[PDB]
């Protein structure tokens, strides 16, 4: 029962890898310690190796067959439609990884015949065939982080062909489905600010509020031929078209399951047994599996009143306190029942009774004030990784631009808006590129975004607030200028000055960039403005933002 067994062969690169920091004449009124910021290759894919390798044990009881009975009673309201194979196209990134069959993400959101014959004669396949193991790709990814080195995380990826019938089979079931069957608890289907609400809200909802994360080691690797035939279960139970059971359940035996792993050169690497992190049910399988186990969990642990909040293999728990004495020890008993399920944690759970202090999503909530004086709460986080990777794209264009990415996600946080919206846009000033879409990723979904609508979206999804928050908690400001130390980042009040500038050109432009000039950096005049709503606003269509999640399930909207 191991997660995977190995050939030999080495997880090879299918180009050039870069793991320093490239450097150009912006990077250092940016950053300046570039030594500590790092990208992850090929090099370190046999660490990795290592430590997803191992033999999974599963002991299922009774309350996990009593809570996957519940879940399968909400699944059968379900009703999915399937998606047509010109619908999948379009839903396809346009610079997905091209097809070993003559064909790419280009010719498939074209429509190209041979690209549209060879998808349906794929899609026949899988009605006809339900044994045969479909081929993936593992790849080491190429992520930048900063030092303390981790080894490269895997990537696999069954062929774009596939991948189109996918989407056809299981797109709308991916989308809402986990939202039926968890309710609440579903986290992809809340905006930053919403996911604040339901996670303050929640907290309060307890007499002596009490909760904690729960990580698990390796999360994909805990995942069994069980799990995923559980989740296909589960997705049987929802009211689909014969032809459509038909492909969920050839894709469960034939990818879903298991498979061979081929490197980029061609050579089978090994053996799979686990979850794919490449595929479109990634985020839902393990969000319906952590849900599962988490919820038996905290009935054989006897926690009362437990809600989650799970995001695919993040899980945030809160729940009725018994005092500290007893949290421990319930908390422990459910790590061990979290193990017998084959969810073992990498770094022990501990309670919490300060929300602030709880981190989820690598991200937690915090509390700050608007122009009122009103205490407003808002999602923020470590921004180590976050700048680390903006001085990596600062020097280099990549395929998604995390900065953008970030400022959406946390608009209203002190480091996105003193750096992050400082720095780039003064950047898109300088080369003329503000009114040039860029690709950002947001819950795992590619979306082409233009800087100039930022102070649009921020608003719908933050509110006019983002844009006057100040006064943030010494935890949170103490955090971000640590950050800026260890990585040598200019002090705010260089910041401030640089953004007076951006924003003063900003203004000159008018338009669209006078808005962005006005609303983005209103923070750094003295003479603050009103800041009033914005008409253009509710014009754009942020309805697929906010979901589900898509990690790794190669999809793109087109905004
Ligand atoms: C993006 C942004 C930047 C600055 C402001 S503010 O008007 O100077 N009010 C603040 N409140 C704090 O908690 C702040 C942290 C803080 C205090 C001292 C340092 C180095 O950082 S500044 C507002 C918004």
């Amino acid at each position: 029962h191991h997660s995977y067994t190995w050939t030999g062969a080495l997880i090879t690169p299918c180009a050039a890898e870069e793991s320093k920091l490239p450097i150009n004449a912006l990077s250092n009124s940016l950053l300046r310690h570039h030594n500590m910021v790092y990208a992850t290759t090929s090099r370190s894919a046999g660490l990795r190796q290592k430590k997803v390798t191992f033999d999974r044990l599963q002991v299922l009881d009774d309350h996990y067959r009593d809570v996957l009975k519940e879940m399968k009673a909400k699944a059968s309201t379900v009703k999915a439609k399937l998606l047509s194979v010109e619908e999948a196209c379009k839903l396809t990134p346009p610079h997905s990884a091209k097809s070993k069959f003559g064909y790419g993400a280009k010719d498939v959101r074209n429509l190209s015949s041979k690209a549209v014959n060879h998808i349906h004669s794929v899609w026949k396949d899988l009605l006809e065939d339900t044994v045969t193991p479909i081929d993936t790709t593992i790849m080491a990814k190429n992520e930048v982080f900063c030092v303390q080195r981790k080894p490269a995380r895997l990537i696999v990826f069954p062929d774009l062909g596939v991948r189109v019938c996918e989407k056809m089979a299981l797109y709308d079931v991916v989308s809402t489905l986990p939202q039926v069957v968890m309710g609440s608890s579903y986290g992809f289907q809340y905006s930053p600010g919403q996911r604040v609400e339901f996670l303050v809200n929640t907290w309060k909802s307890k007499k002596n509020p009490m909760g904690f994360s729960y990580d698990t080691r390796c999360f994909d690797s805990t995942v069994t031929e069980n799990d995923i035939r559980v989740e296909e279960s589960i997705y049987q139970c929802c009211d689909l078209a014969p032809e459509a059971r038909q492909a969920i359940k050839s894709l469960t035996e034939r990818l879903y399951i298991g498979g061979p792993l081929t490197n980029s050169k061609g050579q089978n690497c090994g053996y799979r047994r686990c979850r794919a992190s490449g595929v479109l049910t990634t985020s839902c399988g393990n969000t319906l599996t952590c849900y599962l186990k988490a919820s038996a969990a905290c009935r054989a642990a006897k926690l009362q009143d437990c809600t989650m909040l799970v995001n695919g293999d993040d899980l945030v728990v809160i729940c009725e306190s018994a005092g500290v004495q007893e949290d421990a020890a319930s908390l422990r008993a459910f790590t061990e029942a979290m193990t017998r399920y084959s969810a073992p944690p990498g770094d022990p759970p501990q309670p919490e009774y300060d929300l602030e202090l709880i981190t989820s999503c690598s991200s937690n909530v915090s509390v700050a004030h608007d122009a009122s004086g009103k205490r407003v709460y808002y999602l923020t986080r470590d921004p180590t990784t976050p700048l680390a990777r903006a001085a990596w794209e600062t020097a280099r264009h990549t395929p998604v631009n995390s900065w953008l990415g970030n400022i959406i996600m946390y608009a209203p946080t002190l480091w996105a808006r003193m750096i992050l919206m400082t720095h780039f846009f003064s950047i898109l000033l300088a080369q003329e590129q503000l009114e040039k879409a860029l690709d950002c990723q947001i819950y795992g979904a590619c979306y082409s975004i233009e800087p100039l609508d930022l102070p649009q979206i921020i608003e719908r999804l933050h509110g006019l607030s983002a844009f006057s928050l100040h006064s943030y908690s010494p935890g949170e400001i103490n955090r971000v200028a640590s950050c800026l130390r260890k990585l040598g980042v200019p002090p705010l009040r260089v910041w401030r000055h640089r953004a007076r500038s951006v924003r003063a050109r900003l203004l000159s432009q008018g338009g669209r960039a006078a808005t962005c000039g006005k609303y983005l950096f209103n923070w750094a005049v003295k003479t603050k403005l009103k800041l009033t709503p914005i008409p253009a606003a509710s014009q754009l269509d942020l309805s697929g933002w906010f979901v589900a999640g898509y990690s790794g399930g190669d999809i793109y909207h087109s905004l």
